[PDB]
């Protein structure tokens, strides 16, 4: 087979951390290749560049096309951006983290998805690639909650641990071809694409406290955006068991004081700026 | 106490069934009245009338007005279409049944609304009346599948008959005012008004087989609307577990063969096949 063993595909700390793994305790960088998101800039922000970690670990940048044709690689999709086709490739050794729990939430947005649908839970799972979008067999899953006040920027730092880890444990028996994995059930089976979301909430009032918490804490990701009430962006949600009345809403200069239809008390904290 | 021990407010086969029960076992018709809901003609239909039932019966109709003042009252929501505020009753004997699995899908719709958001269960919900949409204490519920073939309609006639049997279950305990409740939580409540339900369905395709689906069967309700899908109405939708290709649509002289982005087979039956 090729001196080329692997190629991780995507972005982020859980790329960049999956790939320092492969890197420590697998492969040497000539058995490796990376293909960085599009937008990768080539610099650390508020994520670790993966085009950056490559360079600087002398890991050849590649593209898809270079690597359709290498005998048994293992294409290891971290947040990749591109939806792949399968016959493109020579090796079937495809494989992908997706941060939800599937079936659920298949497709994109899905920190912000669960929250606004009203889970209490989200989760990890890692699953072969197949041609459609998040649709591949499960080769494992890790659940964990969702708590109560959790934003959206929450749940993500969370799959991004969460994926690291679950790609810490499976990677050994990827790499040995020695997985299970089992098809993905119709029901249960959700997706939701990017015209699905605007990411310019407007928040429906006549809604319980805790979907009205929901949608603004499902919007709450500072780096992109912030779910902004009369002009103020919020930064955090606050949802109690305290009856306050049905429908309250007043403003205040640091806050919101809010409840929908069944009346339990949301604080909504504006960003201090 | 006054003549009147009981009020049946509402309407349709929970509504008369449950007042024939009361009338078999509790009361005697002039210890009865009956509010019907504004639309009840007189006339047994795809549903009994509460309004026939009463007139046949020789139990009085009444307004609201008329039993606020009434001392010691059971007053009793099935299906009733009036927002009661708890203040103007000198009694506190006030109970619903809600046809969902409280704390979820509070409000209307709720035939569509556990089906749309993909809901594997509803049930129904025997619960205090207090001044909110379905938010009072909840004194017993009864949690059922919904099959995944279930229309609306199947739903509805489902919340119909285990409501009835959970207000036959539960109305001793009521009448002699024994019965245990709890506060409804804040997590996993929701709530759904008309405004958030347009009754013509326009289906997003991009989305999973069992969401195109949901979203064809929780319109099919056919005394009121059927989902259109290329000019044709659907009388029923089948989900099938077979792999037939990503994102398939084909119509048929009695038939729409379709799938989602995940592919397994739908089938959704025009209301002219024979
Ligand atoms: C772009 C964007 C993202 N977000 C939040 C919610 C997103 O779930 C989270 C991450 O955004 P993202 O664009 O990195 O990823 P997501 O949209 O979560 O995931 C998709 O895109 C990734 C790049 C992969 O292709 C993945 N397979 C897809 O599911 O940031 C906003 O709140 N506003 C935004 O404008
Ligand atoms: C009016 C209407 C009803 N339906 C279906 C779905 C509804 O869930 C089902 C029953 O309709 P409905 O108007 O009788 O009842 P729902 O809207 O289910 O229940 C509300 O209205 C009742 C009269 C009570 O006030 C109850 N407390 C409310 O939750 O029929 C339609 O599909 N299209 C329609 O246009
Ligand atoms: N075939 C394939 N299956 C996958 O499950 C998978 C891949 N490739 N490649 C890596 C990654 C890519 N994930 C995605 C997910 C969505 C979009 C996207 O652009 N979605 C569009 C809809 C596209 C369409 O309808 O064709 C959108 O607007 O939401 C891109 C990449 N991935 C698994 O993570
Ligand atoms: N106080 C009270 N609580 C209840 O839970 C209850 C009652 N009354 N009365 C009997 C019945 C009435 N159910 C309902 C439910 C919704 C609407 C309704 O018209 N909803 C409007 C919005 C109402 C609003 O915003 O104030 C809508 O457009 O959906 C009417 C009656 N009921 C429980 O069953
Ligand atoms: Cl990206
Ligand atoms: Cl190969």
């Amino acid at each position: 087979g090729h001196m080329i063993k692997i190629c991780i595909a995507g972005k982020n700390n859980i790329a960049v951390n999956s790939l320092q793994f492969i890197l420590k305790n697998y492969f040497e960088a000539d058995q490796i290749v990376v293909i960085p998101n599009k937008n990768d800039k080539g610099i650390d922000s508020w994520q670790k560049s993966l085009l950056k970690f490559a360079l600087d670990n002398n890991i050849k940048i590649v593209t898809l096309d270079e690597i359709y044709n290498i005998e048994q690689i293992i294409f290891f999709s971290l947040e990749f951006d591109q939806i792949i086709k399968i016959e493109n490739f020579k090796s079937d050794r495809l494989f992908n983290i997706h941060f939800s729990a599937l079936p659920k939430y298949k497709g994109v947005f899905t920190s912000i998805t669960p929250i606004l649908n009203n889970e209490l839970e989200s989760g990890v799972t890692l699953h072969r690639i197949d041609n459609g979008i998040d649709t591949g067999n499960i080769i494992d899953q890790h659940c964990f909650p969702i708590d109560i006040n959790d934003t959206a920027r929450d749940l993500y730092f969370n799959y991004l641990k969460y994926g690291e880890s679950i790609f810490k444990k499976n990677i050994q028996t990827i790499i040995n071809n020695s997985y299970k994995d089992l098809k993905q059930t119709n029901i249960n089976s959700s997706y939701f694409s990017r015209k699905d979301i605007n990411l310019v909430h407007k928040i429906n009032f006549k809604k319980t406290s805790f979907e009205i918490h929901n949608q603004i804490r499902a919007f709450i990701f500072q780096e992109y955006q912030l779910p902004i009430i009369n002009n103020s962006k919020i930064i955090k949600s606050i949802l109690a068991n305290e009856f306050i009345g049905y429908n309250v809403f007043e403003e205040f200069e640091n806050y919101f004081i809010i409840s929908g239809i069944d009346g339990f008390k949301i604080i909504a904290q504006k960003l201090n700026k």
